[PDB]
């Protein structure tokens, strides 16, 4: 009947103004907060109008309409807001699938730097506006942002302010939290982007295979009904939200949540905990929940996927049932394997049959196939191994300055931030996945750089710089990472043209936080590889010791500058002659 009532009347008002304010920060991200508050202050009241006379003018009209109708009060202004303005010339759905298309990965906006005392202040005059300008920031700098779960992250932010404000030292206690708070968002935001980028590229069976095998792995003593609905119903809450229909992904992953923990039991002991907690906290926790023991009645499965007579039938009748099945029982078997890797061998099984079923004597030709898995299995492995090897020996900085070179070599197109941040990122994930017991290495490495691919790939969406980038965004989810893998300098690429300013340090560095001194060395580094990108990863490390030495010397000079301005140019020429 009124659908806005609705909705207001399932969530809450705290929820239902949360959730709309993350909305309208994320399809207008150049908007101010004050032009914000007014438009969901004015959407609430008409839900609240609309939820005591649902028979009301307009009352009746999509959620869509009303907030299309509201964003595209303040969007027409050209000025600030381009493209978005002739997405509000369009009806519905048009006008909602343009202005999800002209959402920004990148805007680049100011980064959020903690300012503890102004900000207990601004907490303590209005905690609900303080709260809804996190919402805010966070929302519009990550546009596909899980929606419900940055609420959640609003709880924790608030609870960090509510701890920390009346204590003595402020930013002794606060800083760490929301650096900490930080990370999680970050990669949550990736979490999330990967799903909404599998529904754009690749369509919703690569989101329900994905969601198959990970949700198995966790939920290994579950039963394939019980997996698969979850799947089915979590598959259509993520649709919804990527879609920008928060409202009702918020609602649907509420009665999911209740689902699950009314059957606890037949789903998983660690959900306990999970369950005796609120919505919010309640959701959060079931969806990253710690994997499941393993039953002791796992069935043998070459007994029926290679052995059985009947495979050929049992697969041209539902073959998405039957690899569902296939992938449910190999994944729930296999938390030490990657998503993607159980991806890449239900594929090789799907292919396997496809072939098999299609000749003479079938079963004599898949007799075999749990055997084309065991080099797909042994690459990753071995890569993981190499890479935290590395990562041992040398530690996360050099580590990232590995990857640095790496990546700039199958990639000198990139722009130096973005390579940069990647490699940063990947050794990061170095740092959190190498330290693992070696089992659970080999996921915490793969499922992590999916992630980071992901990011590339849709930073190219956006600016693209070259084919080979685009062929392995494009392909195939589960062939992306091995497909970068395999990436080698790019020939075609002519060495970027020498320019000395680019390699010259100045006293400014002197004072930045070690984390950022580092930044402008590693964008020297990927600056040397695109200049001279046949230089071997050793003449580059050791031309950057030589780059760190000298700027450790000149920042601890009684005159910085003058140390700066006589040594850097003859560091920057001799360095060109050590990368040949
Ligand atoms: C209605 C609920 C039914 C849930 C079970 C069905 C899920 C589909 C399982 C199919 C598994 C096929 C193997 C596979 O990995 O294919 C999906 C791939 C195809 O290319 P990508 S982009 S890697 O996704």
């Amino acid at each position: 009947k009124s659908e806005i009532a609705h909705r207001f009347n399932d969530l809450g008002e705290k929820h239902f103004k949360g959730l709309v304010l993350v909305a309208f920060s994320q399809y207008l991200q150049q908007c101010p907060f004050e032009d914000h508050v007014k438009l969901v202050n004015e959407v609430t009241e008409f839900a609240k109008k609309c939820a005591a006379d649902e028979s009301a003018e307009n009352c009746d009209k999509s959620l869509h309409t009303l907030f299309g109708d509201k964003l595209c009060t303040v969007a027409t202004l050209r000025a600030t807001y381009g493209e978005l303005a002739d997405c509000c010339e369009k009806q519905e759905p048009e006008r909602n699938e343009c202005f999800l298309t002209h959402k920004d990965d990148h805007p680049n906006l100011p980064k959020l730097k903690p300012e503890p005392d102004a900000q207990c202040a601004a907490f303590q005059e209005d905690p609900d506006k303080f709260l809804g300008k996190y919402l805010y920031e966070v929302a519009r700098r990550h546009p596909y942002f899980y929606g419900p779960e940055l609420l959640f992250h609003a709880e924790e932010y608030k609870a960090d302010f509510t701890e920390c404000c009346p204590a003595d030292d402020k930013a002794g206690c606060l800083i760490p939290k929301l650096d900490a708070l930080k990370e999680r968002i970050l990669l949550s935001s990736a979490k999330e982007r990967l799903k909404c980028s599998s529904f754009q590229n690749f369509g919703e069976r690569a989101v329900k295979a994905w969601s198959v095998a990970r949700l198995s792995q966790k939920f290994p003593k579950a039963d394939f009904a019980e997996v698969s609905k979850i799947v089915t119903d979590l598959t259509k809450v993520h649709k919804e939200c990527c879609h920008g229909d928060l409202l009702e992904c918020a609602d649907d992953r509420a009665d999911l949540a209740k689902y699950i923990c009314e059957h606890q039991d037949s789903i998983s002991g660690k959900l306990k905990a999970c369950c005796d907690k609120p919505l919010l906290q309640k959701s959060h926790c079931i969806a990253e929940v710690k994997e499941d023991d393993l039953p002791s009645d796992l069935p043998a499965l070459a007994a029926d996927f290679a052995e059985d007579k009947e495979i050929c039938k049992h697969y041209k009748d539902a073959k998405d049932v039957f690899l569902g099945t296939f992938l449910y029982e190999y994944s729930r078997r296999h938390p030490d394997y990657s998503v993607s890797l159980l991806l890449r061998i239900a594929k090789t099984y799907e292919a396997t049959l496809e072939k098999c079923c299609a000749e003479a004597d079938p079963p004599a030709c898949y007799a075999t196939v749990f055997d084309q898995f065991t080099p797909l299995v042994e690459e990753p492995k071995s890569l993981v191994k190499k890479n935290c090897d590395l990562f041992e020996e040398v530690g996360e900085y050099d580590f990232q300055n590995a990857l640095i070179v790496r990546y700039t070599k199958k990639a000198p197109q990139v722009s130096t931030p973005t390579l940069v941040e990647i490699g940063r990122t990947l050794g990061k994930v170095g740092s959190r996945c190498c330290k693992l017991p070696e089992s659970e290495r080999l996921p915490c490495s793969e499922n992590h750089l999916a992630l980071a691919l992901n990011r590339l790939c849709v930073l190219h969406e956006k600016t693209p710089v070259s084919e080979k980038i685009t062929k392995c965004c494009t392909d195939s989810l589960a062939e992306r990472r091995p497909c970068f893998s395999a990436l080698e300098l790019d020939e075609g690429y002519v060495p970027k043209e020498f320019k000395a300013e680019t390699f010259t340090f100045h006293a400014d560095i002197c004072t930045l936080p070690e984390d950022e001194k580092q930044i402008k060395k590693q964008s020297a580094l990927a600056e040397l590889v695109k200049h001279k990108p046949k230089a071997t990863k050793e003449q580059l490390k050791t031309v950057l010791g030589n780059f760190s030495a000298f700027v450790a010397k000149c920042c601890g000079a009684e005159d910085k500058e003058a140390c700066f301005a006589e040594e850097g140019p003859k560091l920057v020429a001799s360095s060109q002659l050590a990368l040949a």
